[PDB]
């Protein structure tokens, strides 16, 4: 039972509340006697745009640049940046990665998104055929830790932005599933910005809880019906 | 008539399938007389990171970032980086807004999900609170022009990928609609690398058949219903 965790995380300021579910996933992780490694995205200036600068090699088609197409070649070459092949080999070693992350328009940060698109590449995360629960990352977990400006009240079915499990899909579902992790439930931390300090210092504590547990956990059925609703 | 667009465009390669239903919108839109704006993200090295560079002069608060916070108290003062600001003036300008992309993600590609997290900013095109049907932008139209790599079949309900209205739901609900967007019906092109000669023309040909009318059209009930309901 020795287990390795990636956290992609992806906030500006250390001091924040994303900062501090962060940190207190590696003193929670470590403690337990963890292999942790952190992305810090803004701190590396982690390139998030999908370019012709991530083949180093000689391209499949030169004339008509297909960002798919040559990425999946390089990937099989090695001749992909390394700031790709860096993220690459953290996942591969990973037994779980957790992302956290401020929800930005129902979704990641961009700076999240750029590492979504260009490191989880055809051959390395997924293949055609070899997707969903046949992708390349099946045996590993996946997890969303996820702050909002909204209340958890205003994002209940009938709330105001509709369920939160609804813009969890492209994310658990159209990433994660795909490339053939098991999701363990998100972890959303709602409205920090509005909470009071003692209801922040319980959504810190509730994360650092959960953690002590977290590999008894089963993963949830990853289906349109989980995310739904009938 | 004196209709004003901008195209939002999302491509690394020109003679690609997003480029020509790009330039044909260009074209069409330019024979009916209307005032046409491109934005080619990738050509203009969009910025897709959310960071303190994207403030000019001093900080609403050097201690501890807030994006959020700074980039309302900026644009409040007329203190937002220039490429920002370049684009809200289009957006501000423009009666129907265009975005052309390939599904990275069940989402957008990470440099056009970046113009959305850092041109749309609060006070510009939301506020806290002041959106859905009262979002900063009521008036304007909205509408998403996405190309597939997945069939139309996969994309159904029952389907792996679910329906396609589910992975709309961020971006025309979350985003547009919250900005106070109408959002037109969306146009996806699907599967043009698996496509045929035959196909891939009539796709093109239904988009600019379909530009002729845009200004016709109704716009979607933007709501859970339409994006989840039977
Ligand atoms: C472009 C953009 C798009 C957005 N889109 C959405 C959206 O679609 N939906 C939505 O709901 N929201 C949205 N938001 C709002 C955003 O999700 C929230 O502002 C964000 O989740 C807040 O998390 P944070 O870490 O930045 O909070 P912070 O501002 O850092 O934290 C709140 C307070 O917690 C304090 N704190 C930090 N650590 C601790 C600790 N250990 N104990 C106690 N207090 C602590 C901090 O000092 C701070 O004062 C958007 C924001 C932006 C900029
Ligand atoms: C990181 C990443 C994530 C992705 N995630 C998803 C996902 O979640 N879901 C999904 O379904 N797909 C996904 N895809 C696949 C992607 O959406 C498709 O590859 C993309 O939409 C194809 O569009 P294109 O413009 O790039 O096609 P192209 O390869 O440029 O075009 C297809 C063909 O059309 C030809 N063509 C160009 N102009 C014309 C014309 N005027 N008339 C006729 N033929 C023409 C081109 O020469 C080309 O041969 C992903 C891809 C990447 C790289
Ligand atoms: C300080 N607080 C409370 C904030 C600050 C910024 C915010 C930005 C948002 C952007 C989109 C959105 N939706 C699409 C729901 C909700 C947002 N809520 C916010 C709440
Ligand atoms: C999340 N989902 C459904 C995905 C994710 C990535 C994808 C990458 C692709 C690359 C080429 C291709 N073709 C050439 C057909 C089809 C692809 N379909 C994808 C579907
Ligand atoms: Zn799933
Ligand atoms: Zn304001
Ligand atoms: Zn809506």
């Amino acid at each position: 039972a020795g287990k390795k965790v990636l956290i992609v995380y992806a906030h500006q300021e250390p001091k924040s509340f994303n900062g501090s579910l962060k940190n207190v996933a590696v003193d929670e992780l470590s403690r337990q006697g963890c292999t942790v490694t952190v992305s810090d995205l803004y701190a590396m200036n982690f390139e998030p745009r999908a370019t012709d600068k991530d083949i180093t090699g000689t391209l499949s088609n030169p004339e008509v640049f297909n960002y798919g197409v040559e990425t999946h070649e390089a990937y099989k070459q090695r001749s992909l940046a390394s700031d790709i092949t860096d993220e690459q080999k953290k996942v591969r070693e990973a037994d779980l990665v957790i992302f956290q992350f401020p929800l930005y328009w129902f979704s990641v940060p961009a700076i999240l998104k750029g590492w979504m698109d260009r490191v989880l590449c055809q051959g390395f995360a997924f293949d055609i055929p070899g997707f969903y629960d046949s992708g390349l990352l099946q045996g590993k977990l996946a997890l969303l830790s996820v702050t909002t400006g909204g209340t958890a009240e205003m994002y209940t079915k009938t709330g105001v932005n509709g369920d939160s499990r609804y813009f969890l899909w492209p994310l658990q579902h159209g990433t994660l599933h795909f490339c053939g992790f098991k999701v363990l439930a998100p972890q959303i931390s709602f409205a920090p910005e509005i909470a009071s300090e003692e209801e922040r210092k319980g959504m810190v504590a509730a994360w650092s809880q959960r953690l002590q547990t977290i590999w008894k956990e089963e993963p949830i059925p990853c289906t349109a019906h989980w995310h739904f609703g009938q």
